[PDB]
């Protein structure tokens, strides 16, 4: 009976989850809504594309999946910054070639999981929908697509159901989880650059390119067969404020889209084939910031992943942080006295981290869009630089914490606000760097940020 659990949701958490345990004796069933992808080929997902950085990739890792989802993956050296009549700016992400996030196919890691759960000894059962749960009963709902009904008993229930959870609606009537919400002004649109159109304007093919517009931008991440896969966030409506403002309500044709493109991103325009068909076909999706102050209830579910803090995709880490919290509950329900002590503890773990990387997934918006290269910016950032030869171990970018370590989201946060202080006041009234004392900001550095380690 102990190690009884019932998942809802075969996306990337519940199937991470499902083989992490059935692995070790557990007696897992998954029930997904959609029907089984590696056999029919359902609807559209959030994304094509996903940046798997190194937290997803260690989890998968511990999983023993890595090297099948890397086999077909696309590396990404560092961000290609497009800005007209500027040559394209290639700013590396990391040291070498050892510091690189990747390229991989939503649906092609979906489907390695799920034969990885199903190897492992899980029983997943798709075309099965959680409706409701009767937490006092100890009973949950499932339907079918004709509408037929299925209940069945529950000891543990993991709510891996993504974004519109129906474990969170089913918590959200039996307890106040909490709820607030942060609305993301910003839709987006998947476009596509084909092979053809990559190879005739010498794309750079390990990179994240990157079109910035203040308040909208444009994304390409590259696929195995040397296309792009293109995604527009531009705002949903137009404010009363500025009703001139480009909006997605603006276009209301492929045309009108195909106008504003050769308007706004000239450059990127004629690589974009089928602009008009991919803008009509595609829908715009939405976008949001969910917080919960509470993710369970006592030792009988709990969420995991999106279903407990929907984020902007902005950092690229929500599937990173939905990867790393399935390992951590995994371990919390492996090692603890009973559930409620292991719910209780894998959420107080994951919350304040949780908060971070989606305060952190806002901040990036702006760093990769807004940036607006001030001044007394690119002077912080080259005192900054300096700062990190000096002392690699206590100065690290933000950005490297976030996605090249492993360090919890809410100290690399911690650290970066020390770091910021520390070049804010160390700037302050100074023109140039032959201004500033570096022996002096590098000493502060050692007093504010305790050495981090490897090993
Ligand atoms: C445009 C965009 C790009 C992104 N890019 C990145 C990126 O580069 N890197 C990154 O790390 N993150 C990225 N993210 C975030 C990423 O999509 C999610 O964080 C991640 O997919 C969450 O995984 P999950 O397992 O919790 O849920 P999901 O992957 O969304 O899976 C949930 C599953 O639950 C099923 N389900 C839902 N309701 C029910 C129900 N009632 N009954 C049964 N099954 C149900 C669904 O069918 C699905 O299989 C991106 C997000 C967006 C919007
Ligand atoms: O700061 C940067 O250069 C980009 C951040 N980013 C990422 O690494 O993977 C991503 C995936 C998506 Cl979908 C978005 Cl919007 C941003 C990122």
């Amino acid at each position: 009976n102990a190690r009884q659990v019932t998942i809802i949701g075969a996306g990337l958490a519940g199937t991470l989850v499902a083989r992490l345990l059935a692995r070790n004796g557990w007696q897992v069933n998954l029930f997904e809504r959609r029907p089984d992808p590696r056999i029919e080929t359902g609807a559209r997902g959030r994304s094509i594309n996903l940046a798997l950085a190194e937290r997803g990739a260690h989890a998968l890792r511990l999983a023993g999946l890595e090297r099948e989802v890397l086999a077909e993956a696309v590396m990404m050296r560092g961000r290609m910054v497009h800005v007209p009549g500027t040559p394209p700016n290639l700013q590396p992400y990391g040291r070498d070639d050892s510091e690189v996030i990747w390229s991989i196919n939503r649906d092609r890691l979906n489907r390695i999981l799920l034969d990885g759960a199903e190897a492992a000894g899980a029983s997943i059962h798709f075309n099965l929908g959680l409706d409701s749960v009767d937490f006092a009963r100890q009973r949950l709902t499932l339907s079918n697509v004709s509408g037929e009904r299925l209940e069945k008993r529950f000891h543990l229930l993991i709510g891996a159901d993504g974004c519109n959870s129906a474990v969170r609606q089913a918590m959200a009537s039996v307890v106040d989880l909490g709820e607030h919400l942060e609305t993301q002004p910003h839709g987006y649109k998947e476009l596509q650059i084909t092979p053809e159109a990559s190879a005739q304007f010498n794309l750079e093919p390990n990179a994240l390119h990157i079109w910035p517009h203040g308040d909208y931008m444009c994304i390409a991440l590259p696929n195995l067969d040397r296309s792009f896969t293109v995604t527009l966030f531009l705002h949903h409506q137009s404010p009363a404020a500025q009703p001139a403002s480009p909006s997605f309500a603006q276009l209301v044709d492929g045309h009108a889209a195909r106008r504003f493109f050769q308007r706004q991103f000239p450059d990127l325009s004629p690589m974009l084939d089928s602009l008009e068909q991919d803008f009509e076909h595609h829908p715009t999706g939405k976008l949001a910031t969910l917080r919960l102050t509470t993710w369970h209830v006592g030792g009988q579910a709990v969420l995991l992943g999106d279903a407990a803090h929907p984020m902007v995709p902005f950092h690229g880490q929500g599937m990173n942080c939905a990867l790393e919290d399935a390992v951590a509950l995994a371990e919390h329900l492996q090692s603890a006295a009973d559930n409620a002590s292991a719910l209780a503890a894998f959420t107080a773990q994951r919350q304040p981290d949780a908060l971070a990387i989606q305060a952190m997934a806002l901040e990036n918006y702006v760093e990769m869009s807004s940036k607006v290269a001030s001044p007394t910016y690119l002077l912080e950032r080259e005192l900054g630089q300096i700062m990190a030869q000096r002392q690699p171990t206590r100065f690290i970018p933000r950005y490297s914490m976030v996605t090249f370590s492993r360090l919890p989201y809410a100290q690399a946060m911690a650290r970066g606000q020390i770091q910021e202080q520390l070049l804010k006041f160390a700037v302050a009234n100074h023109s140039d760097l032959t201004s500033i004392n570096l022996d002096a900001v590098e000493h502060e550095v050692t007093r504010c940020l305790p050495p981090l380690s490897h090993l």
